[PDB]
């Protein structure tokens, strides 16, 4: 046991919620087509990836008496009896992203999600936590709730608890972005554009200098006129005005596209996605984008399963649609494994996604010799 | 036993905390988004590297008696009764970062992080060091603590202790690029915008002056008007002014783009991993990012392991998403090296991560021969 | 940072002065305010005036760069490094380093 673990109880008794502000960030997401689009898609990426259970580790854990079978089937096929398997990993990721950690409870078969919104964790005075309190009067203990936080660095120290929000640091690039847009509709709805002033020195009978103004309006214009000279007479004169603050100068396209590009850098998206890549960009942007950014987030998660059930736990996606491997080089490199009896051919048709046959001479190796 | 150990002590008896300020580094990490992204990249990557366990130094280390599997397990799988792999190596990836240094406690079989914000190190008059004070009270010792380092040039003189935080070397750069960021969205909302300046030298009945100056604003934008022609009359004159500070003058862009590269600088990451990149681009330069940056990171841990244990612990990945090697060049120099008789199939399949099958003919280097 | 420089030969109690000041300032920016064009009345000049120091003119951006490069060559560290390299970039910068340096 720690012997300084209460003095980390003194120093944080209780999680700290850092979605600060929520309500901004709803708003954001729900109106804004930046932060939409990139949550939207890391999010179903990590609902992509499938989890595959590895050996059993030969230690005690929070859940035990679990089968691997009926493990692997609520991971992958329904959690709960109530409930879909893509809904549960949505809300665990954007629970994940949103807010600084993510919970899920576990029952004694099915393995239920609760929201991190609400949650709040009490440290222990001995261990490592004494009980989780989610909202209030629930106490739900901490053998029924598996952890998942995301690396956080919130008032003075790290903390051993909690969780620091992806989403909450892009709120005032955001702002900042919303603000700007909006200067430039607000300045087209107000700056005025006039073609020509003409001046005089006497009054001259306001309804019918009116007249005169939208006859000369009308009438010089290209499209609804056929003049173009003015005659001046009675010493009018006209003013040889200039613009004053012209729409040039209000030059907002690179402040904007470093915002977008800061927003898409927080969660981790390459820009490329997005946009239109090349067939040197695309294959590389979905792997590096899928591994770097997705496979850390969970990894959180396999890593905080495999510490709760005590199986091996890991994001093995072989079967996401973006990251189907090239068919001409996957072949071409199991054909020569296959062939120079690195490994089986039941281990090709593994890797194939295809079903093992119960042959005899493909679960042992060719070792081609002569 | 070192003679000038004393002076050592004497010319720095205890270390000292070289995160500064960690309010202004929390709120940056908390509101200001290319930190985060550059610190979490910085962190998971540091987290996803497996620790292999290899032979046994016949040296008299800090802690003895452990077994290799024990270690292992402790290593990579659970190393405390209470708390998770990626949780713990995240812990101590982030206080290796943000602070100085890292610390890691050591019971008789459970192996609990501590943090590094709240713990301070003293020196030893003779041997090396005295014993660690977590803030006070505590006094763990030196046999039951693991100690990572982070170089420092601290003060006058390098130190053995404390540890430079690559994050506080930030701080200044974040500071500037928030304010000059801020700059801009007050000029905004501050800075006005004209689109005529009428004046006349006699005064025209404020009331029915501003009357006349809504008219006039609404009628002459294309947008919400049908007009575009002035008569000015009565000898009012329009100021032919000009826009005093435009817009176009705040060329931030290529300041802010230095202080994005500044933040990145620090903490290794290379710029296109933020970006998108070519085939020449994503891979070569995950590559760097891991080995040139991270390896280090994690071999200061690996060798202050190796110094505890005894056992020789390296960071071998190996299982990294982002490092997975290029199948077909992979499959090519496996296949020479097997056919070739350099290496057994066995470790063939070792290095492609799968697992060796007991067989008489494949134990055994194929040696072509003929 | 101004956007008006309007000006009276003759003295206009300096509190309404300021009031108007704020409320004219307030009212034609379009971020918060809804009117473009401007009125003057008794006399009151807006002298065109023009900014003395611009931002533009300090570019210190070549010379930051010319720095940092000085500074990253006397350590011996090619300048790929810190940056992203290319297939043709960044293994044989790695080995200049590590080697050379």
């Amino acid at each position: 046991l720690n012997p300084g673990q209460r003095i980390i109880r003194d120093m944080e008794p209780v999680s700290h919620r850092t979605n600060r502000k929520p309500f901004t960030t709803g708003q954001a997401y729900s109106k804004i087509e930046i932060l939409n689009r990139t949550a939207n898609m890391v999010i179903d990426s990590a609902a992509e990836c499938s989890y595959t259970v590895g050996d059993k580790y030969n230690i005690v854990t929070y859940a035990n008496g679990v089968k691997t079978k009926t493990l692997d089937t609520l991971l992958n096929v329904r959690p709960n009896p109530f409930m879909d398997i893509s809904t549960f990993r949505r809300l665990v990721v954007t629970d994940l992203l949103f807010e600084g950690c993510a919970y899920i409870y576990w029952d004694g078969t099915s393995l239920y999600h609760v929201p991190a919104a609400l949650m709040q964790v009490e440290a222990d005075a001995n261990k490592f936590i004494k009980k989780f309190i989610f909202n209030n009067q629930i106490n739900y203990r901490v053998d029924e709730i598996i952890f998942i936080k995301d690396n956080s660095y919130v008032c003075g120290t790290n903390s051993q608890i909690s969780g620091q929000s992806r989403v909450a640091t892009v709120i005032d690039s955001l702002e900042k972005r919303s603000k700007m847009l909006n200067f430039k509709e607000k300045f087209l709805d107000n700056g005025t554009v006039i073609g020509l002033i003409l001046e005089t020195d006497e009054i001259l009978n306001k309804k019918l200098r009116e007249r005169k103004q939208e006859e000369l309006q009308l009438d010089y214009n290209p499209s609804t006129g056929q003049s173009s000279v003015l005659i001046l007479d009675g010493g009018m004169k006209a003013k040889p005005y200039s613009q004053i603050s012209s729409f040039k100068d209000l030059d907002f396209k690179e402040d904007i596209e470093g915002f977008n590009k800061s927003i898409c850098l927080a969660f981790g998206v390459p820009q490329v996605l997005l946009d239109g890549g090349n067939n040197a960009n695309i294959r590389p942007n979905i792997e590096l984008f899928y591994y770097m950014t997705i496979i850390p987030m969970l990894n959180k998660l396999t890593s905080s399963l495999t510490f709760f059930f005590g199986y091996k736990i890991t994001p093995n996606t072989k079967e996401v649609a973006a990251l189907t491997p090239d068919k001409e080089a996957e072949a071409k490199h199991l054909t020569s494994l296959v062939n120079n009896g690195i490994i089986t051919g039941n281990e090709a048709r593994s890797e194939l996604n295809l079903e093992p046959l119960d042959d005899e001479q493909m679960n042992k190796i060719r070792i081609p010799a002569n």
